[PDB]
């Protein structure tokens, strides 16, 4: 691999625009806090993603008996609490309006341990008037300023029986409309869209578009939902266990659905990936493992190709829409496991963060980029997906370099090192561990780090990497200013044992 | 090596009784603090020792000028800051009376860059009423409970012309019976001792008990320092080299001392050595080498037999005997370097913190311990102090385990791991680093873990363990209650390239 | 009123021995740990008492198809978290074993907005299994030693049918008989009791206590609640009023209840009051008010002459068994308001934590204590139910001391001072306050603060003390130790504008 | 008073650009830093300005034997660490270079207790590759763009022979082109200024801008002190008492300058009081009291029309000229006290900073100003300079509310609220405190608090304000939306003793 000295094009921070959570209510807890506060000091997102903001225990829409009458009462305590706690840590609220409060719900089908109303409101009125007191109360509380930077989904994967009564596709685009025009009452400049769906449905998206243009009805962007694992082929009381396409599966959707966009009367609409992961279930132990972090590193160097945004699903394990977690590794979706231990995929998102905006070179297996300062950072992976029991990959990479010497420091997560889920195994997967457990989990839980100085002949510098099975690997090569010849006189052979 | 599975006798905390400081006055510093706060947390040293308690930065004696005379005037201030925040970590003062106060001072000699005075008072009931008032203060401010607990020691190396005029033996003798007297004064159970000594010259061991049986002056320990370093035979504008002893020789040194006491009208008098480290000079970079680490190990190990009491000199790089440090690493007494950079050397503490109390074996290069949990604990050193490289030696341990099933968590710290001085030198010494440079050296600062479970075949586990050149290590064996049966169907090689 | 200078009876700590909490899933709230820490800080109570152990937000107790067979599985994520947490706070739980999980109940009554269930179990021996298994893991979790130092309650007002299904008194008795034997089969040490029932029902505690006997099941205390409130006279779509009872009407309570049990075959049982409070409804406005703070002084004040604990239900306004609160102050039960804004109670709380044990005077609106230190504090309380208006009382203390000079400090709560709930009113009652107006209430919610010097005649002050309706007054004495003559020449008259 | 609805002029925030502190060596004490967050949280200046960044405790300059001679060595140790502290702070260095590096200076004579150099650099060279060594390292370490913004001052006091050998004139201005001249050659941008001198001598001034016009040297701001306190009338071991002239006094000083710029070569140099305070010494009492905060108030509301900054010496007591304080207020310049006890001062100062950026009416007791959310924020004061008792001012002031219903909030600071200095003297002036007086310190200082509704008349609020001797009052006035019909039902009357 020749690393060309320039770049031209700038690799995008869209692959970290936004990233999902659990439900709203959820965002109380010490322990989501803790893991977003992890989350934003090492990797920085823009906007955080989750569902159930109508649902009830966040508890904002109640019918309240005045005399001989049921009015509506809007009960702000527990969202201002929420979304202070969310511009306090820098990052903002991509709003999705569901699922149905119960007072509102026209049936009573249910989705998830937390059963989120699945019907369309008895009175679309009512509903309309929740969504202005909603927006209204936003923009009382946080300034228009703030809220005109916000986004607003409507519902979440409506194209699906479990998600919305019957999939009914054209009951959908009526509570799209209804919630969309009242968004755009509050305040024109709000930004809406939908429709939320996951694959293998994809003609939604263009009635979607066909409708919103014949009826006028505003939309800002497209969201749709990208994952590659197939129908579990195991399950356990505990687990359910999927095979996996191969990453191109999924960058193959991302491609399709913007050529989708390009064919339509809003061709230039903006496309958000609004959750994507490997597997779809909260409850697969795939999403522990090193396999899954160099699975997703092809993701985030590709996926702002196509895409506005793409929001990993999620940045935590505190998750209940299978119930509480009944191990410590469980198969969770998050980026950090309980206890603020980080998992494999946690670091590559970190890798992706020390990046530069100008990018030099990239190709199926590694991303290379300059940052100011003139120095170079290059996130590797090694994806194998094979059960193989010894499949390095060795990497040579020309840099060229005008310096006499360079420091290069190398950071590694593989199924040896930042693999806290293998050395719980090694413990006996204790289900509740010690505090002192935890502590260990989180010492092993980091990446190994390597160093070297090495000197720059003919203005090159050769690396050559070795990546094992699964590895995501940030190097960073930085110019060595020496100050050696400050020290005068000194001398390491002077001290015991030393040079 | 075959371990044995009972104890008998136990491993003491003598080893972390008490740590050193740098002066008095710089326990007003936030960066002192932060180191300290460190220590506390992983070590957790109960008394803290160092110089300058009397001297003028902070600012006890002045003489005021009040009716038409010279009074005394004892100011408060920073003293009751800097005690307010050790007791605040946990930690208790070894006060330290001296030097001389600029104001008592009877002739102009001075000692380190901070110019502590070094002659007798010019007038010894004003020395005195100096004493009654400090005590008296820290009983009034603290309660005299928590006073009785502190120690009290006499002046610093009385029998060194640096650090006391002429080295007057007899004029110190007076100070001390001076000193003494005026604190079983304030209170009968305060302990007071001396000489504070360094090496070379015991008779003024022998004298000084001799001096205190016949006059009758209480002493209620004996003080003496100990290092293994020869005088410089290189120096630099920054750097003092030095050849070193062999650890058995400071052992000797604890020895020589305990058995001249044992011989004295005192014979029970407790020993403390208040300063030990390879090296008296605060800057020679041995102390910043793994060689330190395995050296002082040894001391660790073993200390405790001969001694009450033994105090690394120092805690911390924040220090001025010799000027500002002029780099990040430039020899300094500290475990910890500044940003809170730990030196190898502070890992071997850390190490010999998990150590249990129940002692299975020691030699000359391992001691091994079990814990009341059952668990075994044990620190590995290979000291090599010669220039060679091929000085990696190979260990065999048979440790009895009445479990069966184990894990085993091993930390390492050598000339590659937790060793943030030789990535310094990679990073071509920078004097004053940037905080990305410095957030670096903290990572690479920590030891490596490497982890296993095994299996006990026969009610013993064979472990074989490499060390290299001046590794310190500490490998921990947990009994494993494995909880793997109650995921029934768990199987990992369901998981896309698993097991 | 003279006040005795030597004291003889002692001031019992019983005051503070336990607070209650909202249902313990609310511990995972980060709202509801800053209000703990905040309690624990000015207060510093031994146990908290709360409902919800077993009940499925917590998710203790699922069945689970092994299989072939549906067995039960007991998730330990969230107790952990939540007992975890309040350790580290210094405070221990008072245990409560309900409600019934779901999956073994025997029917579908349920009690609150989050639906606790009410019926018994559907299998004994499985809830008896259940039981140990819980007790099990916090011996395994934290030890024996330490779950000795805990308590633990069967269920909660089993007389009242909202809380039990048909008040069924022989089926509670079974509960209880099951329950007890369970704990005790874990460790016979462990402390268990019951009945845990509202007033107006005790023969309740005599049968309770002679199944006891009769059957030989153990009992380690008798926990009893006490309120003053008449049933609700008055509702709105978000409050009850109801009219109290003076506090001596509960104070008859206490002594009632020990009477009964000194007349039972367990005349010596230790007596807890697990719950009590003005008004026994979570959105009852009295509870946010100055009446409420000088109502529970009178309690504070005598109650621990009666009882071995009294539990202030509750520490914090985080709480649901009505929902979420509807505006900032909204009767709920708390010593804290949402915000961490102290409401007048806690005030009262923390003027007792000022108290010393030593009880010099005492009667139906005062308590003079001296503290070890030789000073004096007293707190003072003026109680007025009646709608009058500027009912203005005078006291007058003769205070015995040696002193000469004294440093007098008090603290007020009363309607004007110390009294968000009437500032937030001033405000236009925000439901929903911006965080300005939270910072304001904050401000105004601390104790107004005076301070005096006084030269005291005879070994005497002489103190008059004018208190405002339903004012709380801490009043401390401190002997002042004059350093003003060692400011030799000191003159206020030489600064501008001053003497 | 009638405040107009409208403004026009805007009040500037010249006030708080810039603060005094004492010695740079002093910012790495740990109370340094606690003191300068809670002036960074509450009032918020943009740059710190204080002496000896080239003095020896700082240590950047030191000669060094490297074989056979003496070479220059740079240490940036401690600054680094200083400015890093700075600038997580929010505040920039306003730097002063000063005073003469001992290894520099050409004589003997020092200032202070710490003994700065104050004679000419031995080699004025040497001086100049001083100036471009610290300007470069802080250019290498903080980027060009940060250091664009920092100021740079040239010595301190050169027309006083106390701080510049013989105050001679053509020595200073022969210092001065050589360091403006060093920093423009490391980078032209960078800005530059003098001459910081003392009143009473502004000829200094004029010769100064003469001096730099006629020889080309580079100037971009002028610099000078103002202070109005006379000669001590009284001298005590530890105070010195100084007669102050009225404001005015100093606002004709700020007044008299600016028209020596505008008749000068340069006459659009801004002009920075670079420290003012009413007595130039460190140990007046004046400075702990009420009379401080108000004389300073007409300041703050004026000062800004004649200068581009004025920095009140200092932010804190943590300061050593006159050597360590021997008592908590022992005259100290600060706005905080030892232990953070806030002095009067410190609340004009916050007061000010809660003012709006739109002036609606100041005269020389008032300034009244509208924020960005129409409210309305006034600062009033009432200095009264003489001896007598009930000295008591009566403002009405009569406002335009375009709302209807209004709440107050006013905040006071007096002769006995917000004043721990008071409350000091009543304990007996304690010199080294308990940490129990000094949290009773801390409770005392507070501002006190005062809010209401007022109902609007007529387009009008009327208030009438008693400010009583040396008070300083905050009043804000916002619009009530009241929310109370949303409370359908709410009647405190059936509150147990209320409506």
């Amino acid at each position: 691999v020749n690393v060309p000295s320039n770049g031209r094009e700038k690799f995008k921070k869209n692959w970290k625009f936004c990233v999902g959570t659990g439900r709203l209510g959820l965002a109380l807890q010490k322990e989501y806090l803790d893991h977003l506060k992890l989350v934003q000091e090492k990797i920085g997102f823009r906007y955080i993603r989750g569902h159930g903001l109508l649902s009830d225990d966040v508890g904002i829409y109640r019918e309240v008996e005045i005399d001989g009458e049921m009015k509506p009462f809007y009960n702000f305590t527990y969202i201002d609490r929420i979304v202070d706690s969310y511009l306090a840590l820098n990052i903002r609220p991509f709003i999705e309006f569901g699922f149905m409060p119960k007072a509102l719900a026209s049936g009573d089908q249910t989705v998830f341990y937390w059963k989120g109303n699945v019907t369309p409101p008895k009175d679309y009125n009512k509903w309309r008037d929740l969504i202005v007191a909603v927006v209204s109360h936003f923009i009382e509380r946080y300034g228009i300023e703030e809220v005109r930077t916000w986004l607003f989904e409507v519902w979440n994967e409506p194209n699906l029986v479990n998600f919305w009564k019957d999939a009914n596709k054209q009951e959908y685009f009526k509570l799209y409309e209804v919630t969309a025009r009242a968004v755009k009452s509050v305040d024109p400049h709000l930004q809406v869209g939908g429709p939320a769906i996951c694959g293998g449905s994809d003609e939604w998206i263009t009635d979607f578009l066909h409708f919103c243009a014949e009826r006028r009805v505003p939309v800002d962007f497209v969201s749709r939902h990208a994952y590659t694992s197939k129908a579990p082929h195991k399950k356990t009381f505990e687990y359910y266990y999927q095979e996996l396409e191969p990453p191109e599966d999924m960058l193959e959707q991302f491609k399709t659905v913007r050529a989708l966009i390009r064919q339509s009367p809003f061709p230039h609409l903006p496309l958000h990936i609004t959750e994507y992961n490997t597997s779809y279930s909260p409850i697969n132990p795939v999403h522990d493992t090193a396999l899954n972090a160099a699975y997703i590193a092809r993701i985030l160097s590709e996926g702002g190709d196509y895409v506005d945004s793409f929001s990993y699903w999620t940045f935590s394990d505190v998750f209940e829409e299978m119930d509480v977690p009944k191990a410590l590794f469980h198969g969770g979706f998050g980026l950090v496991a309980l206890h603020s231990i980080p998992k494999p995929t946690f670091h590559a998102f970190t890798f992706f963060n020390a990046l530069g905006d100008e990018l030099l070179y990239r190709d199926g297996e590694m991303i290379v980029t300059r940052r100011k300062d003139g120095s170079i950072a290059a996130v590797l992976w090694n994806l194998v997906m094979e059960k193989g029991e010894g499949l390095t990959k060795e990497v040579q990479l020309v840099i060229p370099v005008s310096f006499s010497a360079v420091f290069i420091k190398r950071q590694i997560v593989n199924e040896q090192y930042g693999n806290a889920w293998r050395v719980w195994k090694q413990m006996g997967r204790p289900r509740f561990p010690s505090r002192q457990a935890v502590e260990t989990l989180r010492q092993v839980a980091q990446p190994h780090v390597m160093t070297e100085q090495r000197r720059a002949t003919d203005g090159v510098i050769h690396l050559s990497i070795v990546l094992s099975k699964n590895e995501v690997t940030l190097i960073e090569i930085e110019q060595v200013r020496d100050e050696t010849s400050t020290y005068v006189g000194l001398d390491d052979g002077e001290i015991t044992s030393y040079s």
